[PDB]
């Protein structure tokens, strides 16, 4: 993939003409990783990594030689000054041009000030001055992008070298240091702390060009307007701390919202996750109240933050007006006079020096500080203790053999007992050494010591040969299965097929689409644990080293495949291979040529399996211990009257902005056309101050009103969302995952909270300033309207031709960035496996090949934006050239003031036009959040919570529940679930449910609570369920869910969220479940704040809490589901006895997985694959041997079935015959 940047001219690299081909492909189809362009030879990650590592090693060597701390900053400066000084040389020219061109503006205006149509020499000099002006703008517009590319490329280069060295160091970290750090702290300086280098360079040169330009402009101002300049200049300096006091008060109102936004998101997580429980309990009004309170206390801080942001942006808007106003007020008050040249040169000087002082220099300070902090972090990460490179091997005679003598070691220098105590044993080729020991013996530490991963404290380890190692936890990296097995080794067909067959991988390969070529991501998300272990064993076999270490390989696989692996691979293939095995299955010890027992870190005994049979020590003994979106976004915030007022306020602000400078123009014209006589100063200063004040107030009003309207618009959208999701049926929650629903209320809501109203108040600001500039240039020279139409239309087409490729390349630099982090993560978790093989240098090449794929999409993202900016500045330069020259070919009609106004505004169009375009792109990027928010504000809705026909208060009177021909389906068009359900439930009876998992046992609750409006009829005391709203049907039925959940809050709430009960009632209810005492030893009585799902509570305790809830509701209907999954037997029988003897007179339906729970129930649904077949007393069903109840009783066993039948008979005989 050749790069046209390498074969291009200078005239082609200034206009980025080498990039036209790609754009043409980008206009037709979508862009992939093949349409991409490769990188320069001087940009491959390996090259920069090697160079900067060389300089860093030299610097640390000199630090050792001179006994002071080494600094990475010095290495960076040493490696980059020779190539960073060039950029500085050019930015000096750029700032010099930005300071020079006002003077030639002044010379043109001065030619207009002394107009004489006959003096053609002055006309020619003015044409020359205009030509120099266009040269300045064409070196500020066309040569500033082949500069900005290289300024961003220096940062790209620095970051790529940094990432390469970080990975290189993290590949050889010592376990002493690797344990004190984490694997999240080794990705959080390669994903968030190495990105600063991509930005600091962009502004680095402004730490010396900022002040220099601020002195040059000040000197020019003094030369032209004199001491009064300081006055205005003073105001500009005031903008430096004032900008850093809207930041130490914005960051106190922005980090005081997280303590509310995160609370709101966490409550939303608990609401969305357990929505079945909330709906069944009919509690969602309580969570609605809680989220309303949190969202209101979050909108308060968002409203202060947005008001402050709006005031800051209006200060940015009106700062130039204030500077010019105070400057010329002082200039006139000290006794001088206004002419149209000194005014409109000083204006451009103030514009340039303001754009430098208030915008670029603080950003450079911030970014240099962030880059210095990041450099300090990467300094700390590169001084961690390394691993001793495997040193000079003692001269052997060619005998590949492992011998250990008197080995002692510690994982920590603080541990009292050493991990190993004087181990002195060896192994020879062909001898399958094995280790027997319970967990905690040190067998893993033993293999680590064999690998050298554990530092020897005493003794010696002699390992001479290639080492093949298998970790206890199988480790798979990002790649195909064949590549996973090869692990860099070249493929050999017969050597790859024997591995496959001996590892029994054929089944797994035939299960997947690509056979053995299926791509396996990180953590084995596409594989199973057995597959991971088998692929790791395949890697170990195919690497075919001299020495093999296997730590618990067969534990996680089935018996047959494990036996096959041990026999035909470990016993057969490795019978000629040095092998050390750690095992937990005793069956495989018979084939071990040796056995070592390790305990308390000490050798217990080595010998053959026969000798341990003779020792009398049984092993078990040892092993046991569009446009519509914008309209909907703007309609929500305010009615259209306020929107029309907003438009009028924008127009008034911009018009007053323009008219202040127009007033300076008019003042100059009225002064030149004079005569001693004077000019009435009070009037002129009065209207000039009035225009300045109008500009300031209208800017502030516009900013606050736009922020208020869009914040209100977001507040309304969020409220509509939330109150439209609390009413969505559970089917919607089944279709969409939690993450997608728990992200459109934290990510999407957060984008329209304090992101959307900024790029939308900035975009309007700069769009109206551009329109003001264009309208001034058209009102001064109307003929400009003719050429300016071929500069609108072209622009429009341009903005398409770019946005059909930028959006196709700002996803490539995102979908090819994650592989770097993925490989870094996958290489640290299997790091021992990587370093066990000598091929650690080969993973460096894989990292580079994953980094020469993101430094190849940052290339296109850095050059396509420049191909757009060159043409935008060509359009703006055509505009300024036409304004500067066409004001001279028409010199007979214009005057000094009009020319000054038009030409100075055309000069300030630069950069402003680009920022307008950039914010337009960002708004069109961030309206997707509004689109998603408005997609959820129009979701499905279940039947309303209230109906006209409210039920009688006594209902249910008894509990009679009649299922009449109930046909229920989870989703429309899906499989029938309950089909002609016809049953009767008489008050107070106990009806168990039997069936298969998913055969309709858990759908009766789904249909009886109308979680999905059923077809058929259900009568609760002769009242149709579908004829009453949900909260008059669910409030009168209690339930015990499968997995109890406690909602974050006081224990008062998880029982009485509506405050409808009193402390004595709650205490009594908790006493009935005997957990009363268990609570009155907590910090609070009931007001103990809890964790997620009551993490300080047990599953049985949670079931007790729900049982207490059911007791508190004291309604005459009740449903139990999955009583005790794996709860301890004491709590099991406790719950069971409470289920009977508290709820004797409360009609009970029970859906249980077992029989003892429901053996004594009065009756039983028998559900046959979604069909009710048998329903009577359990003893009657046991009388008929053909009943499914009889069959599933007998399936348990003989004694169990006999006891169950005896219990049923006892119940029958005690009940029906008194
Ligand atoms: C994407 C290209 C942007 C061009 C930047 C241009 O040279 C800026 C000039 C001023 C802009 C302020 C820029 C903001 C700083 C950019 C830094 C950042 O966004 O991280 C807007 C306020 O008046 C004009 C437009």
């Amino acid at each position: 993939k050749p790069n046209p940047l390498q074969d291009a001219n200078l005239c082609s690299r200034v206009f980025f003409w080498w990039l036209n081909p790609l754009f043409k492909i980008g206009h037709k189809r979508r862009l992939e990783e093949d349409d991409m362009y490769s990188v320069l030879p001087e940009d491959r990650s390996q090259h920069l990594g090697e160079e900067l590592q060389g300089f860093w090693d030299k610097e640390v060597l000199r630090a050792e030689n001179d006994a002071q701390k080494p600094s990475l900053t010095r290495a960076i400066i040493k490696c980059y000054w020779k190539s960073y000084l060039v950029l500085g040389i050019f930015t000096l020219i750029e700032e010099s041009a930005k300071v020079i061109q006002p003077i030639f503006l002044g010379k043109i205006i001065n030619y207009f000030e002394n107009y004489d149509p006959m003096d053609s020499v002055a006309l020619n000099t003015a044409y020359a001055y205009a030509t120099v002006l266009t040269f300045c703008t064409l070196i500020l517009a066309i040569l500033h992008h082949l500069y900005f590319y290289h300024v961003q490329c220096a940062g790209m280069r620095l970051r790529v070298a940094m990432c390469h060295m970080i990975y290189r160091k993290a590949l050889r970290l010592s376990n002493m240091a690797m344990g004190k750090t984490t694997t999240g702290q080794i990705v959080n300086l390669l994903s968030n702390d190495v990105n600063k280098f991509d930005q600091v360079t962009v502004f680095l040169h402004f730490l010396w060009a900022g002040p220099l330009q601020a002195i040059a402009v000040t000197a020019l101002l003094w030369m032209e307007i004199g001491i009064s300049c300081l006055a205005g200049m003073a105001v500009l300096i005031i903008l430096l701390p004032l900008q850093s006091c809207f930041g130490k008060l914005f960051s106190s109102l922005r980090s005081k919202t997280a303590t509310f936004t995160d609370a709101r998101i966490r409550t939303m997580n608990e609401v969305i996750t357990g929505i079945r429980i909330i709906k069944m309990y009919a509690w969602e009004k309580s969570f609605s109240n809680l989220i309303t309170n949190l969202r209101k206390k979050e909108i308060s801080k968002i409203l202060r933050s947005s008001c402050l942001r709006g005031m800051n942006l209006a200060s940015f808007f009106s700062a130039s007006k204030i500077i010019v106003f105070v400057t010329f007020t002082t200039y006139v008050l000290l006794g001088s006079v206004i002419t149209a040249s000194r005014v409109f040169v000083a204006v451009t000087l103030y514009g340039a020096v303001r754009l430098t002082v208030t915008l670029f220099f603080p950003s450079a300070i911030e970014r240099v500080s962030e880059a210095i902090v990041s450099i300090r972090r990467i300094q700390t990460f590169l001084l961690l203790d390394e691993i001793s490179q495997r040193n000079r091997q003692l001269p052997s005679d060619g005998k590949k053999m492992v011998h250990v003598q008197d080995f002692t070691a510690f994982w920590d220098k603080a541990s009292e007992t050493p991990t190993l105590q004087g181990l002195s044993f060896t192994v020879r080729p062909g001898e399958l050494l094995a280790v027997v020991g319970p967990v905690g013996a040190g067998k893993s530490s033993l293999l680590s010591a064999v690998l050298g991963e554990l530092a020897p404290s005493h003794g010696l380890v002699s390992v001479h040969g290639r080492i093949a190692y298998v970790s206890q936890q199988p480790w798979v990296f990002s790649g195909t299965l064949r590549s996973n097995i090869l692990f860099g080794k070249k493929y050999e067909k017969e050597r790859y097929e024997k591995v496959i067959k001996a590892c029994a991988l054929k089944k797994d390969l035939q299960l997947l689409e690509d056979g053995d070529l299926t791509v396996i991501g990180d953590r084995g998300t596409t594989l199973s644990g057995g597959q991971k272990a088998r692929v790791n064993l395949a890697r170990a076999v195919y690497q075919d080293a001299d020495i093999y270490l296997l730590d618990d390989p067969l534990s996680a696989v089935d018996a047959e495949v494990s036996r096959h692996l041990f026999e035909l691979c470990i016993c057969q293939i490795l019978h000629e291979k040095i092998t050390i095995l750690v095992t937990h299955q005793l069956q495989y010890l018979k084939a071990a040529s040796q056995i070592l027992i390790l305990k308390d870190g000490k050798m217990v005994q080595k010998g053959t399996y026969t000798e341990f049979l003779k020792s009398g020590i049984d092993f078990g003994s040892l092993l046991k211990k569009g446009f519509q979106a914008y309209k909907n976004y703007f309609r929500a915030g305010a009615h259209w009257i306020v929107f029309i007022f907003l438009i009028l306020l924008n127009t008034a602000a911009q018009v007053a902005y323009v008219l202040q400078d127009w007033w300076l123009s008019y003042w100059a014209n009225k002064q030149s056309m004079l005569n001693t006589e004077k000019l009435d100063l009070n009037w002129y200063l009065g209207i000039y101050s009035g225009l300045t004040v109008a500009t300031v107030l209208f800017g502030i009003a516009r900013s606050l009103l736009v922020f208020y309207v869009l914040v209100n618009s977001s507040q309304t959208l969020h409220n509509k969302m939330f109150e439209s999701i609390l009413k969505a049926p559970v089917l919607f929650f089944d279709r969409n995952p939690i993450g997608r629903i728990l992200n459109r209320f934290s990510k999407d809501i957060g984008h329209l909270d304090d992101l959307l109203p900024l790029t939308f108040l900035d975009f309007i600001q700069t769009l109206l300033q551009v329109v003001g500039v264009v309208s001034v240039a058209v009102a001064v020279i109307p003929w400009i309207a003719i050429p300016l139409v071929p500069l609108g239309i072209i622009f429009i087409f341009l903005r398409r031709y770019f946005l059909e490729t930028s959006r196709d390349v700002k996803r490539l630099e995102s979908t090819t960035r994650s592989p770097v982090f993925s490989h870094l993560s996958s290489s640290l978790q299997g790091l021992w496996t990587i370093r066990a093989y000598k091929a650690e240098e080969r993973c460096q090449e894989l990292f580079d090949a994953h980094q020469d794929l993101h430094s190849e999409a940052w290339f296109l993202f850095l050059t396509t934006s420049r191909w757009f900016a060159v043409r935008l500045d060509a359009i703006c330069a055509m505009f300024v050239i036409i304004v500067a020259f066409g004001s001279l070919i028409l010199a007979k009609t214009l005057d000094a003031g009009q020319v000054g106004l038009a030409l100075s505004y055309a000069l300030t169009l630069m950069g402003m036009f680009q920022w307008c375009v950039r914010q337009s792109a960002e708004v069109e990027n961030m309206m997707i959040s509004v689109e998603r928010v408005i997609e959820y504000t129009d979701l499905e809705k279940e039947a309303p919570w209230e109906y006209q026909k409210r039920p009688p208060p006594a209902w249910p009177h008894e509990g009679v529940i009649i299922f009449d021909n109930v046909n229920f389906m989870y989703s429309p068009g899906g499989p029938l679930v309950l089909k002609h359900l016809t049953a009767l439930i008489k008050s107070q009876e106990k009806v168990g449910i039997v069936g298969r998992t998913g055969a309709g046992k858990s759908s009766l609750i789904s249909a009886l609570f109308r979680l999905s409006e059923p077809e058929g009829k259900i009568w609760i005391d002769k009242i149709l369920t579908t004829e009453i709203g949900l909260h008059d049907l669910r409030k009168k039925m209690s339930i015990i869910p499968q997995e109890p959940v406690l909602f974050t809050g006081t224990m008062r709430k998880n029982l009485d969220p509506f405050n409808e009960h009193t402390d004595e009632e709650l205490w009594n209810a908790l006493q009935e479940v005997q957990l009363k005492e268990t609570i009155e030893d907590l910090p609070g009585k009931m007001d103990t704040e809890l964790a997620e799902s009551g993490s300080n509570f047990s599953v049985g305790q949670r079931q007790l809490v729900c049982l207490a809830r059911a007791i508190l509701r004291k309604n005459q209907i009740l449903i139990i589901d999955e009583a005790t999954a794996n709860v301890d037997p004491r709590t099991d029988e406790l719950i069971q006895k409470k289920i009977r003897e508290k709820f004797a007179h409360c009609t009970v339906l029970t859906i249980a997985h077992r029989l003892n729970t429901i053996i004594d129930s009065d009756k039983i649904m028998v559900l046959d694959s979604g069909r009710l077949k048998e329903y009577d007393e359990p003893y009657v069903l046991l009388q008929n041997k053909e009943s499914l109840f009889y069959k599933m009783v007998q399936q348990l066993g003989k004694a169990e079935a006999a006891a169950l039948t005896e219990t049923a008979k006892q119940v029958y005989f005690k009940r029906n015959y008194p």
